[PDB]
């Protein structure tokens, strides 16, 4: 009762400091005007969330009883109003590009069919997530790709991440000298993994990382109707990695079902971490699209995993987000516990990219003299992955000249880890920013403006076949009483995870121009 | 009974080898003449410590019975003889510098008052450590700062550490090539942390590190009268770090009191390790002063922590130094176990200085555009820490032109780890060794000869708010039955630790010239 | 019953792919013709190993009953036929070099005598391993050093490892930039340790590493008659390191005898890993000889450890190779679990070579001013190790001009780890490949063609006194119920391990020219 006088008037003195700089020079005051008004607004929308929780059931009830009675009529309307909304909107994507963008919508159905025919419970599909999970990310993607204020936001939210890429050049220029531009990956990019792992833990300590997960999750919960753990983990995988998302719900992991656990694991493969998020940007990948792909992969993780292995028995656990809590004492412990957790994280990244990129040049040279058998060198591992994933590359709506070159990146990401796929993307990002020739002799040498947006989304996921060993061991270290359930669902989780990356990837193909 | 014939005559053959080179060319024979005579002498002073332990109680008793009877007179003399000794000596520090050196003595009382008014047991203070703990380091500091043979010793003991800074350039030039001068921190300085962690474990295996702790501790024990574990840990923190000092007494950690545990933790924050001791010297910090600060911080750790959280119940454990033992089989295991323990030690240092130095340039740029709100960039994190710790900087006797610039280092050391504070000190050490301008436009650009001695001592401690997370987890991993006692004393340990660094820092301010 | 139709006809489609490229251009088709015929052949020799296991006892029995009856005659023949075979062959090594190659054979007996006089069970020696364990590696060494098709094999098998040294330059040029030739050890050589630790685990997952151990082991088992765990571990130490070889038999480790455990530990010291095998080649060491030394050290490990601490009680365990099994799910988990196990492996190597190479230049400078006492600098640690191991260096048949310079490498390998010994060898490999002067002033400056083959074999082992701390802790972490047995045998294991390296080293001295 005594502490809040100090902390309150100081934060009320902050409200003095907001309105002080709001009066003079308001145009430079715009980010502080927007945030602190919303910072007042979201506390009000959360303090009245619990205080008016009585009226939350009292005001939602007289319509919902009428909505259940009108569901005899509404299920013939709302299920048919959206189909008319899609087909009318398919008259207005053809003006963008009739060639490939119809194939992307033709592929988005085909990825559903590739999961529905190969799901293990086809008749047990509860279609309310798996249609609306595409309906979320499409309504999410049409806001933040197609509409202009949504493009202004995630560009600016993308570009201010790019300023954090500069803030680590105080640390990486110090621990590694002024020559840190030499040896550019381990000395620039791996400090970004350290600095984002120390920001992610500060935001997790301050509750801000727990807060967005409870807001993105609850929006994704009620609209999809999944289990209340799964909406936390799938929305949690936007920010934290594949091995830290079930750590959010780790007291509740032995109690979930096999499909509630499958969709936890799939959402781990379907997205990237906020830790390695700035590693990918520093290669040269567009930050605005890669942030976009992480957000849309959370409803895609529901729309793929609840379609590929649906839930039957009972979602036994409710209200695990409010039970989800921290730990660290102060802020600078959490900035240290975030950095000391980045010890093994930048080490396992660095030795995989020694291990896996050498297994390129092994397999690019082993299959070279295996191809030299038939008078045919230029038979490489990269050429074989192009023709294996020529179906999935063209299915998500890539031009035929670039469908062969993007299918290397799916082959890089599925077999090897996705860092192999992103700088080999960023060798082709950076090559087209330079004004360069397309075909030097016959090599495609870059992709496009267009399908580098799609190949950004097709890789935004940890869904290599290598992380199946880490996620099994990561989940068995949490819930060892379900080791039979975790290991049996992991192989089903990659394909549901890789398609969940692709279901976001074709939505850019629908929304390309 | 058979082995000591081999080991004895070989070491007696060493005594032949001493006196051989002692006869011819004695002037080059001085370090071997001094050590091996003392090596005979300290074995004699320890073999007769146990053999004449009967007379140790028989000869100390007839005076101590008279000393207890004369304590009716001696407590009016010795408590008043020292006060007359101080005030007469305050007539002979003013000739050095009357401006700031009186403020340092004015600050040393003020740091006592800042702990005594904010101790939790003010009436329960047993003043025999907390006055003599300043009386030790002052008698220790006046010997090794003021007097000329004490200056010759710790300069030479400082300069021969600087030769170990060269000995790692066989290893760091090999593991990291001849280009190791590029990327100077991780490739020169972090091998010094490895090479000093492998020397510290060899000296711990050979007993030499256990021996100085039993000699510095027992001198600090009887003169302060603290608990016999605490005099081991506080003197142990001279050499080993904050997370290895309670490992010395780890079978005895669940049995200590809450204040015996507080002063264990505070001495961990109040000092530096011998591991990172050569990291600090390689930046450019004077080695003779930094070794001096580590020695004086052990009685300062008693004089601060027994003042800030005194002991009431009962010191239940005696003779834990002789119970303190190892482990490793041979010497070269201990040179490996010291190097393999330096895996996480140079890794957690390297990622913190990526994490924390980026959180400078985050907060130096976040508060820049927060200052740009009020038409005021150059509002940085560095400027705010200057005015927050302008009290403590000027209190320990720094010039007003340099009190603002040194208070950044306290702000660097309290919030971030002290490696941030030392190279930002060594940017200003190295800038004044070059003949440079003081004010370029208005920036102070270095400090002085004088207050770089004080700022050396104000930072010789692990007392950041970040290590409160490591020391809690480091002590809970040892004595998990006292987790409530450890976590409640850690916040009290930093302030008692940061002042214990400062109580050494003002003594250089008294002894500056 | 359904899966083998897919996997069979695909591998039968591979047999189509073999014979397709076998018809046209057979000269380029030679490695694929040799392997896949043998790949058919070894499956046939293993499918008929179990199917005709009934006739394996039915056809071996009518001769063995006659062999036991003729052993009254055969033990006077075969024990005397080999002695006549040796002495006749000692008439035909003198034509190669009568000076030093007789000393190598004179040393090979002397190493037996140095183990037999200092074994703890001299009367309990079962001489059937310890004579035939030299008889294996001599028959193994005469095939692959002396004979010309055996030289063609291990050169080509050596040179195709040298191609894997190039394959890591896709990974090390990426994680560490194009400037990775700068800082040549940690940025080129330590990725080779990563890439070979990720190949070794893939070959262990595919069974190919388990297969050669079951073939080299069973050949070494029946011919030596050791315990069936020990023939797995000693042959296993050809490939995996000292801390992963008892991990092969870790469910069976509390049941072995003290001498079965001694020879497990000794074989760990006597050989090198396949992990650090390409680290040694990248320094400049000849790959064909270093692969040769790893193969011959497995029978040398039997011939030394069963001689130095023989087995008395009972070999209680049989058929542990077939019980030896994995783990990892797919291949790319095992390529990740091999890389993530190389985290601590390249870190403990990198900090030891910071720790140990600095303890050269410490001891090279501490003994320098200890030598300056007697007007004698150039008294170094390197000079003392030359005269300590002048016996063992000349005993294995090195020229007297080079016996002093090679004995530094034994002193480098016994006290410090063998990476110190190999690049200080490869400073002298690389110096003689350049056309250089032998004596600049008096320094030998390289060795020879000849004794760099011997010094390659004298170092192919983990038998430093530093790894006694890792192997004790590595075995106690596996079988903690035998900690008294492991710690008592480790000191006996180094000397039996260092001689087992030397027993291979003198065989090159016999086979030098």
């Amino acid at each position: 009762t005594l502490r809040h006088i100090i902390w309150g008037i100081l934060l009320a003195g902050y409200l003095v400091m907001v309105i002080s700089a709001c009066v003079l020079n308001f145009h430079r005051a715009l980010p502080l005007f927007v945030i602190t008004v919303a910072a007042i607004f979201f506390v009000v929308w959360d303090h009245l969330m619990a205080k008016y929780e009585h009226r939350i059931d009292e005001m939602l009830s007289p319509g919902r009883r009428l909505l259940n009675s009108h569901w005899f009529w509404l299920k013939w309307v709302i299920w048919s109003s959206l189909v008319l909304a899609v087909i009318f909107w398919l008259a207005f994507d053809t003006a963008k590009l009739g060639q490939q963008q119809l194939v992307s919508f033709g592929g988005l159905i085909m990825y559903i069919v590739l999961l529905f025919l190969f799901s293990k419970y086809p008749t047990r599909v509860y279609w309310r997530p798996v249609l609306w999970g595409i309906g979320l990310q499409f309504l999410l993607g049409l806001l933040i790709l197609r509409t202009d204020p949504g493009f202004i936001a995630f560009d600016w939210l993308g570009r201010q991440v790019q300023t954090f890429l500069e803030y680590t050049d105080a640390g990486a220029s110090f621990v590694f000298g002024e020559k840190y531009k030499d040896h550019f990956f381990a000395f620039k990019v791996l400090p970004i993994v350290v600095f984002f792992s120390t920001v992610m833990s500060m935001l997790y300590y301050l509750g801000l990382m727990q807060w967005i997960i409870r807001k993105v999750g609850w929006i994704m919960l009620v609209t999809t109707g999944s289990s209340p753990i799964e909406s936390v983990v799938a929305s949690g995988n936007i920010f934290v990695g594949q091995t830290e998302s079930p750590l959010l719900v780790r007291p509740y992991l032995p109690y979930i079902t096999k499909s509630e656990l499958h969709a936890i694991m799939t959402a781990g493969f379907s997205t990237i971490a906020g830790s390695v998020l700035g590693a990918y940007i520093s290669f040269g990948v567009p930050s605005s699209h890669l942030l976009t792909a992480s957000v849309m992969s959370a409803p895609a993780s529901l729309a793929a995993a609840k379609l590929f292995w649906p839930e039957t028995e009972k979602p036994k656990i409710t209200l695990k987000n409010a039970m989800k809590m921290e730990d660290s004492g102060n802020l600078l412990e959490a900035a240290t516990q975030g950095a000391s957790s980045s010890i093994s994280l930048v080490a396992n990244i660095a030795v995989n990219l020694i291990a896996f990129l050498a297994l390129l040049s092994f397999m690019n040279s082993a299959l070279s003299w295996f191809g030299n058998m038939f008078d045919y060198p230029q038979l490489s591992f990269e050429l074989i992955c192009s023709y294996i994933f020529m179906p999935f590359s063209f299915m998500m709506g890539v031009e035929w000249q670039d469908s062969f070159m993007v299918a290397r990146l799916i082959g890089y990401k599925t077999f090897f880890n996705e860092f192999v796929a992103y700088e080999h993307l960023s060798k082709w990002i950076h090559l087209r920013k330079e004004g360069g020739p397309k075909f030097v002799n016959g090599v495609q040498q870059y992709i496009s403006i267009r399908s580098e947006i799609i190949a950004t989304y097709a890789l935004c996921g940890f869904a290599n076949i290598g992380s199946l060993g880490i996620v099994i061991g990561g989940l068995t270290s949490m819930a060892p009483s379900r080791k039979r359930d975790i290991a049996s669902g992991a192989v089903r989780a990659l394909i549901a995870g890789t398609v969940a990356c692709f279901m976001t990837a074709c939505i850019a193909g629908i929304l390309s121009s």
